[PDB]
């Protein structure tokens, strides 16, 4: 709560994210978060939002100034969204990192479509 | 028709090849891990967005274009309950780049709201 606020401020500082030039261009996630506030299937949307932050942080991994801020925020997302389950986290990380432009991966995906479709229905 | 369509896609990509076995399964293991998980939509969300992104990346193979359209439409009906508002939101989220500074600032600026929603 106090370590978490400090960290978000640290990131806002680094990016210069508390300035008015930011609101310029419409919301990113805030509107969608309202649309699904009370939806029983909101995890569908939260999953995309959380994966976005993981990917963002992953690719800002070498900025020493914000490294720990990202580690703290990530750990928190992990606890709240993935119930601190380390097996769930490994799965989540594997899925978000899959490329769509790799042929070997495209074949596997097509190859597993029957199983995917059954899980959805 | 989607079943016959998956087989069409499997035929095109020559999915029965032993090459495809290399490196293990992509989603099948994960699907098992979460079969009875009350929060499985977290994982299905990532699997469905992968297919949606893949189908856009394959829009150049004209012969399989209708198979992909049929499969995609079916995922839309079953996973997003055919809700067109949900589809617009989902599509918007899966297309967000992580290398655009303007978007990064927006995301950092909305982090408190995101974190509150994860409650």
């Amino acid at each position: 709560q106090g370590q978490f606020f400090r960290e978000i401020e640290n990131l806002k500082e680094y990016f210069n994210a508390s300035s008015p030039d930011v609101a310029k261009g419409g919301p990113l996630f805030s509107e969608i978060l309202k649309n699904w506030k009370d939806e029983s299937d909101k995890k569908i949307i939260q999953s995309q939002i959380v994966s976005f932050y993981f990917k963002l942080f992953e690719n800002l991994k070498d900025n020493q100034v914000i490294q720990r801020s990202m580690d703290i925020i990530k750990q928190d997302m992990f606890q709240k969204f993935l119930n601190g389950s380390s097996e769930k986290l490994e799965d989540f990380k594997k899925l978000i990192q899959i490329p769509v432009d790799d042929l070997q991966i495209q074949r596997k995906a097509i190859n597993e479509l029957i199983k995917v479709m059954n899980d959805l229905s």
